[PDB]
């Protein structure tokens, strides 16, 4: 029915929020310290000097266990 | 259909999963460190010593902002 369709449509969204915002591709797993945004995957969290979300510095990348994973 | 209930249980584990294992009523939103356990809100994270899924000491807690956050 329709009601599948948007059900559909909300897991899809919900499960697009887990991936890395930058590579779109891995599951985020890693948070910029100090500043706390948690947005991407540990490759593209490695490669960045500055969050991409708030443009804090990262002093270190602290890796995350979810019980989402 | 019965596929709209399948899919509005795998929708509703997935949200049961981003709940505090503790009080299981706020999401998760803390960090306990180092070890990287994620599984519980500020409110229940701030009063353990120890990680309440491998036991490792905690350091500290951070605060985590997700995407999913609602
Ligand atoms: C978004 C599309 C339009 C037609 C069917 C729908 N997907 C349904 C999946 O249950
Ligand atoms: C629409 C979402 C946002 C982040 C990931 C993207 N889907 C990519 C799947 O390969
Ligand atoms: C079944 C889930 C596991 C953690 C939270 C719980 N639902 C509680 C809703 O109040
Ligand atoms: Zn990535
Ligand atoms: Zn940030
Ligand atoms: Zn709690
Ligand atoms: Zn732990």
């Amino acid at each position: 029915s329709q009601q599948t369709r948007v059900l559909q449509e909300k897991l899809r969204k919900l499960k697009e929020a887990m991936l890395c915002m930058v590579c779109c591709e891995e599951e985020i797993n890693s948070t910029f310290c100090p500043c706390g945004h948690t947005v991407c995957c540990e490759s593209c969290a490695a490669q960045l000097q500055s969050c991409p979300v708030c443009r804090s510095r990262v002093e270190h990348v602290q890796h995350v266990y979810l019980p989402t994973h």
